[PDB]
């Protein structure tokens, strides 16, 4: 589990959105895995606007943050999970490191701001749904 708080906006992973993401929904793409929402309050996170490879995970089944290299955004074939089926997922970014299903969520960060957020992985990889492209989530 986890989320993204930047300005009026609330960033999930969108297999993980509750009613209330849904209602006040703002964006979403099941290619992508990722749901914004409104929020009342402002966040603090800062997004990251960069082409960083490097950076660092949140691994919560290992109470652990690991620094790794990870590939640019691109469309990568995701296997069949308890949220999707077998699929192509679009703006994935993978890296040699541990995940569960349970680590969505889990922030990836570079020294420019958040990346991206847990979304596939398993065999020995984690895959990060990017969110450095949405330039929207600075503003309004
Ligand atoms: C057979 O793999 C099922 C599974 O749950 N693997 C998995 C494992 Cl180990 C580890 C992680 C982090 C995710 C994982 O899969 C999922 C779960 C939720 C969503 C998505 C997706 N976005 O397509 C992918
Ligand atoms: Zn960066």
């Amino acid at each position: 589990s986890g989320a993204i708080y930047v300005g009026n906006y609330r960033v999930v992973n969108r297999h993980l959105a509750t009613h209330n993401d849904w209602a006040n929904l703002v964006w979403e793409d099941s290619s992508r895995d990722l749901l914004v929402s409104s929020t009342t309050a402002q966040g603090c996170d800062t997004i990251a606007r960069c082409d960083c490879q490097t950076g660092v995970y949140y691994c919560s089944s290992r109470r652990k943050h690991y620094p790794v290299s990870f590939s640019k955004p691109s469309l990568i074939f995701v296997e069949a999970s308890e949220y999707y089926p077998a699929r192509y997922q679009s703006h994935l970014m993978l890296a040699v490191g541990h995940s569960e299903p349970g680590d969505c969520g889990g922030i990836l960060r570079c020294q420019h701001g958040v990346v991206g957020i847990v979304s596939t992985g398993g065999n020995g990889l984690v895959g990060f749904a990017d969110v450095r492209d949405l330039l929207w989530l600075d503003e309004e």
